[PDB]
Protein backbone atom coordinates (compact mmCIF):
# COMPACT_ATOMS: atom_id res chain seq x y z
CA UNK A 1 0.00 0.00 0.00
CA UNK A 2 0.87 3.49 -0.91
CA UNK A 3 0.05 6.86 1.06
CA UNK A 4 0.53 10.54 -0.96
CA UNK A 5 2.45 12.62 0.89
CA UNK A 6 1.73 16.11 0.80
CA UNK A 7 5.30 18.44 1.07
CA UNK A 8 4.78 21.55 2.54
CA UNK A 9 7.78 24.29 2.22
CA UNK A 10 10.41 20.90 2.37
CA UNK A 11 10.47 20.83 5.97
CA UNK A 12 6.84 19.18 6.11
CA UNK A 13 5.86 15.78 5.18
CA UNK A 14 2.54 14.22 6.14
CA UNK A 15 -0.29 11.91 4.45
CA UNK A 16 -3.76 11.00 5.60
CA UNK A 17 -4.88 8.28 8.23
CA UNK A 18 -8.48 7.67 8.89
CA UNK A 19 -9.83 7.08 12.84
CA UNK A 20 -12.57 5.99 14.27
CA UNK A 21 -16.11 4.61 12.56
CA UNK A 22 -17.58 6.92 10.91
CA UNK A 23 -14.03 7.37 9.91
CA UNK A 24 -12.53 10.93 11.78
CA UNK A 25 -9.47 11.81 9.06
CA UNK A 26 -5.43 13.93 10.14
CA UNK A 27 -2.71 14.48 8.55
CA UNK A 28 0.12 13.17 10.04
CA UNK A 29 3.83 12.37 9.73
CA UNK A 30 5.31 9.16 9.08
CA UNK A 31 8.10 9.23 11.53
CA UNK A 32 10.74 6.43 11.68
CA UNK A 33 12.42 8.63 14.67
CA UNK A 34 9.44 8.29 16.95
CA UNK A 35 7.60 4.82 17.72
CA UNK A 36 4.10 5.98 18.47
CA UNK A 37 0.99 7.08 17.21
CA UNK A 38 -0.97 10.27 18.12
CA UNK A 39 -3.56 13.02 17.00
CA UNK A 40 -4.90 15.76 18.79
CA UNK A 41 -7.90 15.17 21.39
CA UNK A 42 -11.21 16.61 21.24
CA UNK A 43 -10.81 17.10 24.98
CA UNK A 44 -8.11 19.17 24.29
CA UNK A 45 -8.23 22.60 25.85
CA UNK A 46 -9.23 25.28 23.92
CA UNK A 47 -6.99 27.15 26.05
CA UNK A 48 -4.07 25.64 24.10
CA UNK A 49 -4.64 27.62 20.81
CA UNK A 50 -2.82 24.70 18.67
CA UNK A 51 -5.71 22.52 19.16
CA UNK A 52 -8.00 24.96 17.95
CA UNK A 53 -6.49 24.77 14.66
CA UNK A 54 -6.05 21.45 14.24
CA UNK A 55 -8.32 18.17 13.57
CA UNK A 56 -9.31 16.90 16.90
CA UNK A 57 -10.35 13.30 17.34
CA UNK A 58 -13.83 12.56 19.29
CA UNK A 59 -14.42 9.26 20.76
CA UNK A 60 -18.00 9.90 21.28
CA UNK A 61 -18.29 9.88 17.47
CA UNK A 62 -16.72 6.58 16.53
CA UNK A 63 -18.80 3.61 17.22
CA UNK A 64 -15.33 1.43 17.20
CA UNK A 65 -13.99 3.10 20.13
CA UNK A 66 -12.23 1.13 23.05
CA UNK A 67 -10.98 3.37 25.86
CA UNK A 68 -7.64 2.72 28.07
CA UNK A 69 -6.67 6.48 29.47
CA UNK A 70 -3.05 5.93 30.40
CA UNK A 71 -1.30 9.00 30.11
CA UNK A 72 1.47 9.45 27.92
CA UNK A 73 3.87 12.08 27.61
CA UNK A 74 5.81 11.89 24.02
CA UNK A 75 9.16 14.10 23.96
CA UNK A 76 10.41 14.78 20.51
CA UNK A 77 13.83 17.30 20.03
CA UNK A 78 11.61 19.99 19.30
CA UNK A 79 8.49 19.60 21.44
CA UNK A 80 6.49 17.67 23.99
CA UNK A 81 2.82 16.53 23.56
CA UNK A 82 0.53 14.75 26.74
CA UNK A 83 -2.48 13.01 26.46
CA UNK A 84 -3.56 9.43 27.37
CA UNK A 85 -4.05 5.94 25.47
CA UNK A 86 -7.55 4.92 23.46
CA UNK A 87 -8.03 2.37 20.80
CA UNK A 88 -9.68 2.43 17.65
CA UNK A 89 -9.44 1.27 13.90
CA UNK A 90 -7.21 3.32 11.90
CA UNK A 91 -7.01 3.69 8.49
CA UNK A 92 -3.69 3.99 6.55
CA UNK A 93 -3.57 3.66 2.16
CA UNK A 94 -5.78 0.75 2.16
CA UNK A 95 -5.16 -1.21 5.09
CA UNK A 96 -7.19 -1.37 8.43
CA UNK A 97 -5.50 -2.64 11.75
CA UNK A 98 -6.78 -1.83 15.06
CA UNK A 99 -4.09 0.30 17.13
CA UNK A 100 -3.60 1.81 20.34
CA UNK A 101 -2.44 5.18 20.04
CA UNK A 102 -2.80 8.97 22.18
CA UNK A 103 -4.96 11.26 22.16
CA UNK A 104 -3.66 14.89 23.09
CA UNK A 105 -4.81 17.21 25.61
CA UNK A 106 -1.80 19.11 25.74
CA UNK A 107 0.08 20.70 22.82
CA UNK A 108 2.12 23.95 23.17
CA UNK A 109 1.63 26.45 20.76
CA UNK A 110 5.34 26.64 20.11
CA UNK A 111 6.05 24.48 17.45
CA UNK A 112 2.24 22.82 17.09
CA UNK A 113 0.93 26.27 15.65
CA UNK A 114 3.59 26.26 12.92
CA UNK A 115 2.41 21.99 12.25
CA UNK A 116 0.86 21.92 8.99
CA UNK A 117 -0.13 18.21 10.31
CA UNK A 118 -2.47 16.99 13.01
CA UNK A 119 -0.50 13.94 14.52
CA UNK A 120 2.43 11.66 14.20
CA UNK A 121 2.43 8.02 13.40
CA UNK A 122 5.57 6.67 14.78
CA UNK A 123 7.52 4.21 12.29
CA UNK A 124 10.31 3.10 14.86
CA UNK A 125 10.62 -0.23 16.35
CA UNK A 126 8.54 -1.16 19.60
CA UNK A 127 11.78 -0.95 21.78
CA UNK A 128 11.33 3.05 21.82
CA UNK A 129 7.62 2.79 22.12
CA UNK A 130 6.40 4.93 25.14
CA UNK A 131 3.97 2.91 27.60
CA UNK A 132 4.95 -0.19 25.59
CA UNK A 133 2.31 0.67 23.01
CA UNK A 134 2.47 -1.51 19.86
CA UNK A 135 3.79 0.32 16.95
CA UNK A 136 1.34 0.37 14.32
CA UNK A 137 3.77 -1.30 12.17
CA UNK A 138 4.50 -4.24 13.57
CA UNK A 139 0.29 -4.62 13.84
CA UNK A 140 0.33 -4.24 10.11
CA UNK A 141 3.11 -6.72 9.88
CA UNK A 142 0.58 -9.23 12.11
CA UNK A 143 -1.86 -9.73 9.49
CA UNK A 144 0.57 -10.99 7.31
CA UNK A 145 -0.63 -9.01 4.30
CA UNK A 146 2.36 -7.13 3.23
CA UNK A 147 4.29 -8.83 0.97
CA UNK A 148 7.13 -7.87 2.70
CA UNK A 149 8.09 -6.95 5.63
CA UNK A 150 9.37 -3.12 4.77
CA UNK A 151 8.38 0.38 4.01
CA UNK A 152 10.14 3.10 1.70
CA UNK A 153 9.99 6.78 1.48
CA UNK A 154 9.97 9.32 -0.95
CA UNK A 155 10.27 13.17 -0.38
CA UNK A 156 10.15 15.16 -3.31
CA UNK A 157 11.44 18.50 -3.96
CA UNK A 158 9.12 21.02 -3.47
CA UNK A 159 6.78 22.85 -5.89
CA UNK A 160 4.35 25.68 -6.62
CA UNK A 161 1.83 24.17 -8.38
CA UNK A 162 -0.88 21.25 -7.19
CA UNK A 163 0.06 18.60 -9.79
CA UNK A 164 3.47 17.08 -8.47
CA UNK A 165 3.48 14.58 -5.49
CA UNK A 166 4.81 15.94 -1.94
CA UNK A 167 6.15 12.38 -1.47
CA UNK A 168 5.23 8.81 -1.07
CA UNK A 169 4.91 6.35 1.48
CA UNK A 170 4.79 2.50 0.10
CA UNK A 171 3.98 -0.49 3.18
CA UNK A 172 5.22 -3.50 1.71
CA UNK A 173 7.88 -2.76 -0.66
CA UNK A 174 9.71 -0.15 -3.11
CA UNK A 175 8.04 2.37 -5.64
CA UNK A 176 10.99 1.41 -8.45
CA UNK A 177 9.01 4.65 -10.43
CA UNK A 178 10.99 6.65 -7.82
CA UNK A 179 14.67 5.73 -7.86
CA UNK A 180 16.93 4.61 -9.93
CA UNK A 181 20.19 2.41 -9.95
CA UNK A 182 20.37 -0.18 -7.07
CA UNK A 183 19.50 -0.04 -3.40
CA UNK A 184 22.69 -0.15 -1.19
CA UNK A 185 22.18 -1.50 1.78
CA UNK A 186 23.65 -0.77 5.47
CA UNK A 187 23.00 -3.36 8.56
CA UNK A 188 21.84 -1.22 11.49
CA UNK A 189 23.82 -1.29 14.63
CA UNK A 190 21.26 -2.87 16.33
CA UNK A 191 17.47 -3.52 15.57
CA UNK A 192 15.34 -1.67 17.97
CA UNK A 193 16.32 2.19 16.42
CA UNK A 194 16.57 3.28 12.80
CA UNK A 195 20.48 3.71 13.78
CA UNK A 196 23.26 3.05 11.44
CA UNK A 197 27.35 3.02 11.90
CA UNK A 198 28.57 6.04 9.46
CA UNK A 199 31.97 6.07 8.58
CA UNK A 200 32.69 9.69 8.11
CA UNK A 201 31.50 13.11 6.77
CA UNK A 202 33.66 15.28 4.73
CA UNK A 203 32.79 18.66 3.79
CA UNK A 204 34.51 19.76 0.04
CA UNK A 205 37.75 17.37 -0.58
CA UNK A 206 38.44 16.89 2.82
CA UNK A 207 37.17 14.03 5.37
CA UNK A 208 37.37 16.86 8.62
CA UNK A 209 34.56 15.47 10.17
CA UNK A 210 33.30 12.30 11.90
CA UNK A 211 36.18 10.55 11.50
CA UNK A 212 36.63 7.56 13.66
CA UNK A 213 32.98 6.97 13.13
CA UNK A 214 30.33 8.26 14.32
CA UNK A 215 25.89 7.04 14.68
CA UNK A 216 23.40 7.99 11.73
CA UNK A 217 19.66 7.80 12.81
CA UNK A 218 17.95 7.81 9.45
CA UNK A 219 14.86 10.19 11.00
CA UNK A 220 11.66 10.48 8.20
CA UNK A 221 9.92 12.52 10.91
CA UNK A 222 12.98 15.05 10.99
CA UNK A 223 12.98 18.44 8.12
CA UNK A 224 16.84 18.08 8.27
CA UNK A 225 20.21 16.55 8.42
CA UNK A 226 21.64 17.20 12.28
CA UNK A 227 25.13 16.32 14.14
CA UNK A 228 26.05 17.31 17.19
CA UNK A 229 26.50 20.94 18.31
CA UNK A 230 30.18 20.49 18.22
CA UNK A 231 30.38 18.54 14.83
CA UNK A 232 27.97 21.15 13.18
CA UNK A 233 29.89 24.40 14.90
CA UNK A 234 32.80 22.99 13.00
CA UNK A 235 30.99 22.02 10.00
CA UNK A 236 29.29 25.32 9.56
CA UNK A 237 32.46 27.24 10.13
CA UNK A 238 33.73 25.37 7.00
CA UNK A 239 30.88 26.81 4.96
CA UNK A 240 31.38 30.12 6.45
CA UNK A 241 27.89 30.48 7.65
CA UNK A 242 26.61 32.58 11.05
CA UNK A 243 24.63 30.79 13.74
CA UNK A 244 21.63 32.31 14.76
CA UNK A 245 18.97 31.65 17.15
CA UNK A 246 17.25 28.48 15.49
CA UNK A 247 19.36 27.81 12.37
CA UNK A 248 22.94 28.81 10.46
CA UNK A 249 22.45 31.55 7.37
CA UNK A 250 25.10 32.30 4.74
CA UNK A 251 25.13 35.18 2.43
CA UNK A 252 22.45 34.51 -0.09
CA UNK A 253 24.78 35.27 -3.21
CA UNK A 254 27.17 32.15 -1.41
CA UNK A 255 24.75 29.21 -1.59
CA UNK A 256 25.28 28.74 -4.71
CA UNK A 257 28.67 27.57 -4.52
CA UNK A 258 29.07 26.23 -0.70
CA UNK A 259 30.97 23.06 -1.20
CA UNK A 260 29.33 19.91 -1.43
CA UNK A 261 28.95 17.92 2.04
CA UNK A 262 29.26 14.30 2.25
CA UNK A 263 28.28 11.25 4.29
CA UNK A 264 30.35 7.76 4.23
CA UNK A 265 27.21 5.14 4.60
CA UNK A 266 28.27 1.75 4.56
CA UNK A 267 31.31 1.93 1.91
CA UNK A 268 29.26 4.42 -0.32
CA UNK A 269 29.66 8.39 -0.16
CA UNK A 270 26.05 9.70 0.12
CA UNK A 271 26.90 13.35 -1.78
CA UNK A 272 24.96 16.57 -1.48
CA UNK A 273 25.30 19.63 -3.59
CA UNK A 274 24.77 23.54 -2.13
CA UNK A 275 21.59 23.12 -4.02
CA UNK A 276 20.54 20.27 -1.89
CA UNK A 277 20.83 21.91 1.62
CA UNK A 278 20.53 25.43 0.95
CA UNK A 279 17.47 27.14 0.77
CA UNK A 280 18.22 29.32 -2.21
CA UNK A 281 15.32 31.89 -1.76
CA UNK A 282 17.52 34.40 -3.27
CA UNK A 283 20.91 35.99 -4.99
CA UNK A 284 21.41 38.90 -3.49
CA UNK A 285 24.28 39.30 -0.90
CA UNK A 286 22.13 41.56 1.20
CA UNK A 287 19.93 38.62 2.09
CA UNK A 288 20.50 35.81 4.59
CA UNK A 289 19.70 32.49 3.24
CA UNK A 290 19.29 29.24 5.38
CA UNK A 291 20.68 25.46 5.54
CA UNK A 292 18.74 22.59 5.89
CA UNK A 293 21.10 21.08 8.25
CA UNK A 294 21.05 22.08 11.90
CA UNK A 295 22.59 21.29 15.45
CA UNK A 296 20.56 19.00 17.70
CA UNK A 297 22.16 17.23 20.47
CA UNK A 298 20.40 14.13 20.91
CA UNK A 299 20.54 12.74 24.33
CA UNK A 300 21.43 8.60 25.04
CA UNK A 301 20.82 6.09 24.91
CA UNK A 302 20.20 7.09 21.12
CA UNK A 303 22.65 9.78 20.86
CA UNK A 304 25.24 11.28 20.29
CA UNK A 305 23.90 10.79 16.76
CA UNK A 306 23.66 12.38 13.63
CA UNK A 307 20.39 12.64 11.93
CA UNK A 308 19.46 12.30 8.63
CA UNK A 309 15.93 13.85 8.04
CA UNK A 310 14.08 14.86 4.72
CA UNK A 311 17.21 17.36 3.38
CA UNK A 312 18.64 13.95 3.47
CA UNK A 313 15.96 11.49 2.01
CA UNK A 314 15.07 14.00 -0.43
CA UNK A 315 17.96 13.28 -2.48
CA UNK A 316 17.58 9.42 -1.71
CA UNK A 317 14.71 7.09 -1.58
CA UNK A 318 14.43 5.24 1.85
CA UNK A 319 13.75 1.40 2.18
CA UNK A 320 13.37 0.14 5.88
CA UNK A 321 13.88 -3.29 6.48
CA UNK A 322 12.48 -4.91 8.98
CA UNK A 323 13.15 -8.60 7.86
CA UNK A 324 16.89 -8.04 7.87
CA UNK A 325 17.39 -4.88 9.77
CA UNK A 326 18.83 -2.92 7.79
CA UNK A 327 18.06 0.40 5.63
CA UNK A 328 18.71 0.98 2.02
CA UNK A 329 19.35 3.85 -0.04
CA UNK A 330 18.75 4.81 -3.64
CA UNK A 331 19.74 7.96 -5.76
CA UNK A 332 15.72 9.35 -6.10
CA UNK A 333 13.85 10.05 -8.97
C1 LIG B 1 7.05 13.84 13.38
C2 LIG B 1 7.44 14.01 14.84
C3 LIG B 1 8.94 14.21 15.04
N1 LIG B 1 9.71 13.10 14.96
C4 LIG B 1 11.04 13.19 15.13
N2 LIG B 1 11.74 12.07 15.00
N3 LIG B 1 11.70 14.32 15.40
C5 LIG B 1 10.94 15.45 15.49
N4 LIG B 1 11.62 16.57 15.79
C6 LIG B 1 9.54 15.48 15.28
C7 LIG B 1 8.80 16.76 15.16
C8 LIG B 1 8.10 17.39 16.22
C9 LIG B 1 7.42 18.62 16.00
C10 LIG B 1 7.44 19.23 14.72
C11 LIG B 1 8.16 18.59 13.63
C12 LIG B 1 8.81 17.38 13.90
N5 LIG B 1 8.19 19.22 12.34
C13 LIG B 1 8.91 18.64 11.17
C14 LIG B 1 8.07 17.66 10.34
C15 LIG B 1 8.96 16.68 9.57
O1 LIG B 1 8.18 16.09 8.55
C16 LIG B 1 8.84 15.15 7.74
C17 LIG B 1 7.56 20.45 12.13
O2 LIG B 1 7.20 20.94 11.08
C18 LIG B 1 7.48 21.19 13.48
C19 LIG B 1 8.19 22.47 13.77
C20 LIG B 1 7.92 23.71 13.14
C21 LIG B 1 8.81 24.78 13.37
F1 LIG B 1 8.59 25.95 12.78
C22 LIG B 1 9.95 24.66 14.21
C23 LIG B 1 10.17 23.42 14.83
F2 LIG B 1 11.21 23.21 15.64
C24 LIG B 1 9.30 22.34 14.62
O3 LIG B 1 6.76 20.48 14.51
C1 LIG C 1 -4.38 -0.05 28.31
O1 LIG C 1 -3.60 -0.85 27.41
C2 LIG C 1 -2.61 -1.67 28.08
C3 LIG C 1 -1.74 -2.30 27.00
O2 LIG C 1 -2.51 -3.08 26.10
C4 LIG C 1 -3.31 -2.69 28.95
O3 LIG C 1 -2.36 -3.55 29.56
C5 LIG C 1 -4.11 -1.95 30.02
O4 LIG C 1 -4.87 -2.88 30.78
C6 LIG C 1 -5.07 -0.93 29.37
N1 LIG C 1 -5.63 -0.08 30.40
C7 LIG C 1 -6.95 0.02 30.52
C8 LIG C 1 -7.50 0.43 31.88
O5 LIG C 1 -7.73 -0.22 29.59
Amino acid sequence: SSVILTNYMDTQYYGEIGIGTPPQTFKVVFDTGSSNVWVPSSKCSRLYTACVYHKLFDASDSSSYKHNGTELTLRYSTGTVSGFLSQDIITVGGITVTQMFGEVTEMPALPFMLAEFDGVVGMGFIEQAIGRVTPIFDNIISQGVLKEDVFSFYYNRDSENSQSLGGQIVLGGSDPQHYEGNFHYINLIKTGVWQIQMKGVSVGSSTLLCEDGCLALVDTGASYISGSTSSIEKLMEALGAKKRLFDYVVKCNEGPTLPDISFHLGGKEYTLTSADYVFQESYSSKKLCTLAIHAMDIPPPTGPTWALGATFIRKFYTEFDRRNNRIGFALAR
